[PDB]
């Protein structure tokens, strides 16, 4: 049982959850690989028997008849067809406990807060698209953002499956030019180049919304043009920095993650799509400041009149947080829900503790909990955490070709 | 081998060289616990061997007979007294490749310039604090900082252990009040009622800088007073905030740490006092804005006039940035060396770099490397890692009260 210690405070806490962790991570006694991002019939039933267990834990009935009765037409059904069929209040159930197990996810105080769309009953790509369509309508709520998963329908051995080949609903443009740099997003160059090879015709600049590669099983994948009414978007300015806004930026409302794997009870749902809303320092931070995305921070800091000749004057720094001012104003002033790295964090600190109590801790990836910008101003910097695989779960899986 | 990614640029290599680790982390399979900032002559033997061969190897005579030489008489030491001695120019290898090897250390660029003074002559407490007062006069070196070590004698059977007490050379008191709080760096509060109880008289202000507590072997620790012009200090103001100078801030020159163990071929030196340059986070994000520090972020915020009511302004962000400002500011305009966090971590891609050519990979702790402000704006942000224990090395020990 692992010592953890809040170095700010002086608490300590035992992670007795950790006993239960069992999808091996990628780290040995002899080299820690804590910081990478990707970690380098008999089986079906042993992952099915302990998610029901759990869901009968958590609703007070191990002990029960419905618990053993659930237990046995689960292993009839698996006898039968190989496969099984799970209730809609697992499912619902599986949805969350998903979101509260994802170790680098630092806005779970939200778990249990969780609307899960039922589409397992799916069966072509034109019905895929309207359930991702009341998921985004739902989702955006004008503006007033709430959680929500679609579930596509389980992967079954024979024949294909459904999956959705943008890495989100809502992503950017990225075009290559006659030299090799790209004008819009550089991180979604891959599915803009099979978005025209499948035929869209590319629009122009930095910020065209791409169309949703839609793939039911075998039969190859079919493009889908989003309606621009239904993709929320917010325009960036500042407050007091009037030439900000002419800098043309935008981003949209809705993180939506499509190309995760949902991991239920040993079940396996190549499509399903979750979302929440978004930290402010992803945007403004990530998206927009990255060298490898929309690059900006030089552009901004020559507009602020920053000294960029020399590192020591800290215009990266300066530019970067009023990046995330704007980000912070523009979404608020639009009415459109954004957390600061500030409050997540800080609720996240809360969820520890609250973990603690329910569950005896919580795995928890540092790298990723900590914001990128001010990282040691936030409470999570001081707080070690154990960083480890607990089911159900999302996870992560090979593009679709 | 371990594959490890550069994600803003796309880079791939293989760490080789953790294959070679030495020894074992906190780590398993099941748990990462690489967040966690704390994770017989037979064994001698096989550990001297291994140091003898690297040394051999570095001076380009691997296999030749000064090397089985050298081999056979250390197995010969080993016997008759069951210990060995090491050779100046292997002592000096020994300390560079620890400095080499320490995964927290974003300095590593300079890692073979070291100057090392040979103290394992030294014979009381008396003479421990001559060669600390002339490494820190060298060290120093009015304000043009250079790297150095001084190494006092190994631990040996039969006698106790040379150990200085402070964990640096330099440290701030810290008063305890009847606010319950304290007064001067709270970091400090132990050693500083320790130099009290050995007969320290105590100031009142809050840059008060600590006696030494040098203990000689199966002796009681002694109290030596640091000459306050041995000790060079930089006032601390911002280049237009011009009230910052009436906060009274200053910080010292020199870091020097002081309670490490030093591990070479497995001799161990409990006291080797090493000292190099500040990072310019060191001082203006740790020892001046944590919360648990010198806690100014608040004040600072307020006197800037920003609106702390509300964290979505991001005022802690802003008043952290102008702190950091005033740091680099003032070590430059007092001449003393001092590195920022993006010019530091630029010169450790260079190091891993050549490290990869050299060794076959780096070990290297993402957490420590990754600076406390501003992370994703420095290129060690986006660099995957591997952490692992490499020998000869720095390793913690526990207090010697
Ligand atoms: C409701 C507010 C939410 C906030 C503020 C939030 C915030 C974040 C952030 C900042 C990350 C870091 C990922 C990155 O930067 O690459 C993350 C990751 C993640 N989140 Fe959330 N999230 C929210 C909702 C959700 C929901 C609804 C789910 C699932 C139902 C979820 C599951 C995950 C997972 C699985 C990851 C890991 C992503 C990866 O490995 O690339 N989160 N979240
Ligand atoms: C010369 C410029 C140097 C720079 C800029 C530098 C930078 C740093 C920084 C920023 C840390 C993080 C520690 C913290 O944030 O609390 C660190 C740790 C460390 N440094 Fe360096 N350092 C330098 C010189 C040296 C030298 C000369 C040695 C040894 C000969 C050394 C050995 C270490 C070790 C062992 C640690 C980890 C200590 C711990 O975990 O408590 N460094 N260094
Ligand atoms: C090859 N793909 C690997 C990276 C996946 C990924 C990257 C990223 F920047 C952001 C995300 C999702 C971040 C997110 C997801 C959700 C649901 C809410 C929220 N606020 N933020 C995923
Ligand atoms: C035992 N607890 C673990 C952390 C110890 C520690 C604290 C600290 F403030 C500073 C350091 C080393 C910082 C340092 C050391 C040196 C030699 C140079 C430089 N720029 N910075 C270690
Ligand atoms: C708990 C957490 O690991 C701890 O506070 C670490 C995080 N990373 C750090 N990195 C550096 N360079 N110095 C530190 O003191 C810390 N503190
Ligand atoms: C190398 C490093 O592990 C990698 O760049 C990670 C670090 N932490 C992160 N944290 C978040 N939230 N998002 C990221 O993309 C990354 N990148
Ligand atoms: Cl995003
Ligand atoms: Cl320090
Ligand atoms: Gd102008
Ligand atoms: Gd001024
Ligand atoms: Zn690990």
């Amino acid at each position: 049982f692992p010592r953890v210690k809040n170095w700010e405070v002086g608490s300590i806490t035992y992670d007795t959850l950790s006993a239960q962790a069992q999808q091996d991570g990628p780290c040995t006694p002899r080299r820690c690989l804590g910081s990478l991002v990707f970690p380098r019939p008999e089986q079906l039933l042993s992952q099915a028997r302990d998610f029901i267990n759990q869901y009968y834990s958590s609703i007070k009935r191990s002990g029960s008849q419905a618990h053993e009765q659930r237990l046995q037409e689960v292993e009839a059904e698996v006898a039968a067809t190989g496969t099984y069929q799970l209730r809609e209040s697992e499912l619902v159930f599986g949805a969350k406990q998903a979101w509260r197990n994802a170790p680098r996810c630092v806005g779970r105080i939200q778990w249990g807060k969780l609307q899960v769309f039922d589409a397992r009953d799916c069966r072509s790509a034109q019905e895929m698209f309207t359930y991702i369509c009341n998921h985004i309508k739902y989702a955006t709520n004008r503006g007033n953002l709430r959680s929500a998963i679609t579930v596509f329908p389980q992967r079954c051995p024979g024949r294909g499956d459904f999956r959705i080949w943008n890495s989100q609903l809502v992503r950017y443009a990225g075009y290559r030019q006659q030299d090799g740099s790209v004008r819009g997003d550089p991180a979604n160059v891959e599915i803009t180049e099979l978005c025209i090879q499948h035929g869209w015709t590319p629009g122009n600049g930095r910020f065209d919304v791409l169309p949703l590669l839609l793939q039911a099983p075998d039969e190859p994948p079919e493009l889908f043009l989003l309606p621009p009414e239904l993709v929320l978007e917010v325009p960036l300015e500042h407050p007091t920095l009037e030439w900000f806004a002419a800098l043309g930026l935008r981003w949209y409302a809705l993180p939506a993650v499509s190309n995760m794997l949902l991991e239920i009870g040993g079940l396996e749902f190549p499509a399903a799509p979750f979302s929440g809303w978004y930290m402010s320092t992803e945007i403004g931070t990530r998206n927009l400041c990255d060298p490898h995305r929309y690059n900006i921070l030089e552009d901004v800091a020559v507009c602020m009149d920053l000294d960029t000749r020399t590192t020591s004057s800290l215009w990266k720094d300066k530019a970067a947080v009023e990046i995330n001012v704007a980000v912070l104003h523009s979404y608020q002033l639009a009415k459109v829900t954004i957390v600061d790295h500030h409050a997540a964090t800080a609720s996240f600190m809360k969820h520890l503790e609250n973990e603690q109590k329910a569950r005896g801790g919580c795995p928890a990836d540092w790298a990723w909990i900590v914001p990128p910008i001010s990282g040691s101003l936030t409470p999570v910097f001081h707080q070690e955490m154990v960083n480890y695989f607990l089911s159900p779960a999302f996870r992560y899986q090979p593009d679709p070709w």
